[PDB]
C-alpha cells in the first residue's frame, strides 16, 4: 500500500515514494525533507572562494591531469569509486573556481541522487530505504543531510538515533532528526551495501565534510540499503535494544554479544 | 561582423548558453575575471542561514493560491501589475522550510535564467548585454551576482565599476569585479528596460538581499538591457567619462552634465 508518491516533495532529481505492506504505521511526517544541510548552530564555515584548490581543465575533466581528480584521497574514480586498502576516503569535486564546464565529470555527488530508491516499512526495523534497481559498486546512492551542528549540541539533544558524526581528533554533527533527506531512513545492517565517503564541492573546509554514500558491492533490486553504524553507537544503543538485521554474520543482534 | 567568439561565457552553469560576440572592434571576450552563477565571498560574511526561523508557507500544492503567506508573481512567473516598479518591495520566495513542491510557483528567481541573452561589444560603452528574444514586461532576467563584501571594503576597492549596493538601513555590497555573472556586463541606460529587486530564497537574513533583475517594460529582440545606475555612481563617474546610453533625455550626457 503507497503511503505517499514522493516523501522528498520534487526536491531530488527523482520521486521517492514510501510504502507500507507490513503494518500500521503512515508515512512519517515528524521530520521536514530538505535536499541540503541547513546550518543551524553558529560554525564559521570557510568559503573563502580565493582559498579553493581548483582545476584548469576545459575537457570533462576525464583525464587524469585534472588537478581536483588528483587531491582525491584513499578513493579514486575508475569509471565508479574504488576505495584502499584500510581514516576516511576524500572527494574533492569540480567547483566554482575550476574552468570546467557544469558537467564534467568530477560533479557526481554534487549533481544529485540517480538511482531508484523507496522508503518502505520492514519487518522489524522500523522505516527502511531500499533499491528499486540493480546497483554496481561504486555508484554514489544519497548524501546524509540535516542540521550541522557542534559537539555539544548533539550530546544533548534528546534523540540521538538520527546523528552522523564529522570527526577528526574538535567535531561536528549532521543531525537529521529535525531535518533530513532519504537518508535518515537507511538503517545499520552488520552487512553493510553502502559506505560514507567524505566529499567537498562549494568549499574545502576540511572540518565540514559532506557525506555521500556509495555502493561497496553490487546490489540486487530489491535490497534494504544499510551501512555499519559503527561501535559508537552500538555501544550506546546495545543497553537499551539490540540489532535485528536478521545477518547470519550478525554482530550486535543479544545473540552476538552474549557471545 | 559578428561572429560566435565564445559559445557560452558561463560554461553551462546556467540553464541557457550566454554567448559573446563582437562586431566592432579587437577585443577578445573578457577573460579577467572568473563566472560564477552563484554568489561567492573572499572574507566571511556571516549570513544567518538558520531555517527555524524563516517565515515560510503551508500550502502543499504550487502555492499559486490567494494564501500563500510567502505574494508578487503570476501564474506566468511575472511580476503582478500592481508590483511597484518604481520602488519595488522585497521578495520572499518559498525555502527549505516551506511545504510545498519544489516546482512551485513562488520560486521564480532560484529557477534561474530563461531568457536568451548575448554578451556583445557596443559602440561606445565596451561589453554590454542583449536579448535575443521578445521578453515581456515583469519577467525575471538575471540575478545580480558576486563577491559579497561590506561597504566599507566596496570604499576601498580600487575598481568600483563593478559594485551593487545591497539596500537595508551596517551595509553590504556585491562585487562582481573578479567574480561575476552575466549581470557585470549590464550597463547604465538613462530610459532602463530592467529593475532591481531585492529577493530571500533559502535564507531571510536581511543584510543580504540577493539582487534580480526583472524587465519593466516588454523588451524586443536586440534591445541591449541596462538599468539606472543610480547617483552614488554618476556623482563619482561623471568627472571621468560621460553617458553613452544615446537616449534623448540622457541625464549624465556631456550635454546634459554641462547644463547641471
Ligand atoms: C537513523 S534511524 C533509521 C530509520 C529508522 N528505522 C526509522 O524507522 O525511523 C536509526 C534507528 O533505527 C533503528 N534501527 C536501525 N538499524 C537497526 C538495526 N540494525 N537493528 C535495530 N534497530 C535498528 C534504531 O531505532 C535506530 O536508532
Ligand atoms: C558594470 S560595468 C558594465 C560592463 C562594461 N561596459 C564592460 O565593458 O565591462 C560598468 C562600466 O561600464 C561603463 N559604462 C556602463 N554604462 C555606461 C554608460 N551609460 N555610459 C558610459 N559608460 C558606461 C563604465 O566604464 C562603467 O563603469
Ligand atoms: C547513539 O548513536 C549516536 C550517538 C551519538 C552520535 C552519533 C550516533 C549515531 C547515531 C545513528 N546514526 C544514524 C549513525 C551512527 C551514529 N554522535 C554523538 N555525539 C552521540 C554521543 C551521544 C550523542
Ligand atoms: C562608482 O559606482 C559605485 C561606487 C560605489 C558603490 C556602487 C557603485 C555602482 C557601480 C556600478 N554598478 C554596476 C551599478 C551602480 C553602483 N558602492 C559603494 N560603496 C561605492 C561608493 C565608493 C564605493
Ligand atoms: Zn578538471
Ligand atoms: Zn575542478
Ligand atoms: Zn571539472
Ligand atoms: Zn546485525
Ligand atoms: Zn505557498
Ligand atoms: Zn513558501
Ligand atoms: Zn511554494
Ligand atoms: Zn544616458
Amino acid at each position: 500500500k503507497i503511503i505517499c508518491r514522493d516523501v522528498a516533495r520534487g526536491y531530488e532529481n527523482v520521486p521517492i515514494p514510501c510504502v507500507n505492506g507490513v503494518d500500521g504505521e503512515p508515512c512519517p511526517e515528524d521530520y521536514k525533507y530538505i535536499s541540503e544541510n541547513c546550518e543551524t548552530s553558529t560554525m564559521n564555515i570557510d568559503r573563502n572562494i580565493t582559498h579553493l584548490q581548483h582545476c584548469t581543465c576545459v575537457d570533462d575533466c576525464s583525464s587524469s591531469n585534472c588537478l581536483c581528480g588528483q587531491l582525491s584521497i584513499r578513493c579514486w574514480y575508475d569509471k565508479r569509486l574504488l576505495q584502499e586498502f584500510n581514516e576516511p576516503p576524500l572527494i574533492f569535486e569540480c567547483n566554482q573556481a575550476c574552468s570546467c564546464w557544469r558537467n564534467c565529470k568530477n560533479r557526481v555527488v554534487q549533481s544529485g541522487i540517480k538511482v531508484r530508491l523507496q522508503l518502505y516499512r520492514t519487518a522489524k526495523m522500523g522505516w527502511g530505504v531500499r533499491a528499486l534497481q540493480t546497483i554496481p559498486q561504486g555508484t554514489f546512492i544519497c548524501e546524509y543531510v540535516g542540521e550541522l551542528i557542534s559537539d555539544a549540541e548533539a550530546d544533548v539533544r534528546e534523540d540521538d538515533s538520527y546523528l552522523f558524526d564529522l570527526d577528526n581528533k574538535e567535531v561536528y554533527c549532521i543531525d537529521a532528526r529535525y531535518y533530513g533527506n532519504i537518508s535518515r531512513f537507511i538503517n545499520h545492517l552488520c552487512d553493510p551495501n553502502i559506505i560514507p565517503v567524505r566529499v567537498f564541492m562549494l568549499h574545502q573546509d576540511l572540518r565540514f565534510p559532506r557525506i555521500a554514500f556509495f555502493s561497496s558491492r553490487d546490489i540486487r533490486t530489491g535490497e534494504e540499503l544499510g551501512f555499519d553504524y559503527g561501535d559508537r553507537f552500538w555501544d550506546i544503543k546495545s543497553k537499551y535494544f539490540t540489532c535485528q538485521c536478521g545477518s547470519e554474520k550478525c554482530k550486535h543482534s543479544a545473540e552476538a554479544i552474549a557471545l
